[PDB]
């Protein structure tokens, strides 16, 4: 129902993704995550994938010929080519609920200062393209971000506002603290009046940017 | 000299961290088995949640035990949570000169609040969120801390605007001109036009604008 082909040059990065997947979804064709090692669309013998900056400055910048033979093999009219970037749009809740019903992600992970602009420019004369960021800091690549966007958009295939409050479990006492009496009190429009109390405090205190 | 030390009870989950520094050697990170600190024959570290609610919490008993042995009161911890104080640049900076991050991975619906608050009665606490996205788990979020703070350590505002790199001329696309003229000067201010007006269309609330 997904599939999802991931480039990057550390594929080893990926195969905790892939193992984690459940059994039953695999057999029942609902998911496929295949990784690929971008050296294979090299062009040298010394397997170079980045190049000085045009215009200078520090770091490198990734190749745009040896992105540009490895996405036209693995795309498709139907892609969804998701890119992630520092400097990309925000990736949301909003935006895996949108990517969770595609038939086919390829996530490009880049590394240095980044891949050649022409690369993406050129994808999205004939795909849908989408640079992202995970969120406010700098990684050293791509990697870590598409395994958090894997995570967070499989989650939500079928069958693969104010924050929440304080959870609680057994013991009743522990190191001197109790369990909130009102949440062993059996009035239950009670509770949940209780639950709004806490998540309104906690949203003000730590994310006053929801309100 | 930076110590880091990750609980979960998925530890093969937290293996793409051997993208090293650690070679290096200024910086040690080390993974342990929540299930290490479990005294019944069936490991268990979960229990149904006081006052109603979908899923599993996971018990206090058993993160005591092993934030008992692993931290002091010099440790920062670490929850990953997505009712978390937000993850940012800054956070990583702050970070970057700790001598011990341990950082506490839950699964299921959380951790019981008490293990937070007990251990904030000997050590600094920060419960964060490395995005507004829903994870099955805090090992995505650990790889992505891990990697933010560790191109910090010493001895390893705008967003970037587009990067070029050979050949002149792709696809019938060209690298923009004053990339090319070696004017400094000119060269500096396109790429400061070009942020400014990749920040305004990707990221306004950068800058002061809605949305
Ligand atoms: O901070 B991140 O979201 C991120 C994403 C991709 C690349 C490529 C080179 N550095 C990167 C950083
Ligand atoms: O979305 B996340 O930041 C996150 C972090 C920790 C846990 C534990 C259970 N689900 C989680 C989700």
């Amino acid at each position: 129902s997904m599939k999802i082909d991931v480039v990057t040059i550390f594929p080893e990065y990926l195969q905790p993704v892939r193992q984690s997947l459940p059994g039953k979804a695999i057999d029942a064709g609902l998911v496929d995550v295949a990784v690929h090692d971008l050296r294979r669309w090299t062009h040298d013998v010394h397997k170079s994938v980045d190049d000085s900056p045009y215009g200078g400055g520090p770091g490198m910048v990734m190749k745009p010929t040896v992105w540009g033979d490895a996405l036209d093999e693995i795309c498709t009219s139907e892609t969804l080519l998701v890119v992630p970037t520092p400097a990309g749009y925000p990736f949301t809740q909003e935006t895996a609920w949108q990517w969770s019903t595609e038939d086919h992600l390829v996530i490009a992970c880049g590394r240095y200062e980044g891949i050649d602009q022409r690369v993406a420019d050129d994808a999205a004369t004939r795909m849908r393209v989408r640079e992202v960021s995970i969120g406010d800091y700098v990684l050293n690549g791509g990697e870590a971000a598409a395994l958090v966007i894997i995570e967070a958009v499989l989650r939500l295939v079928p069958g693969v506002s104010l924050l929440e409050g304080p959870s609680y479990t057994r013991p009743p006492s522990w190191r001197g603290m109790d369990v909130p009496p009102v949440l062993l009190s059996g009035d239950h429009a009670k509770i949940a009046a209780w639950r709004a109390e806490q998540s309104r405090q906690r949203t003000i205190e730590r994310r006053p940017d929801l309100l």
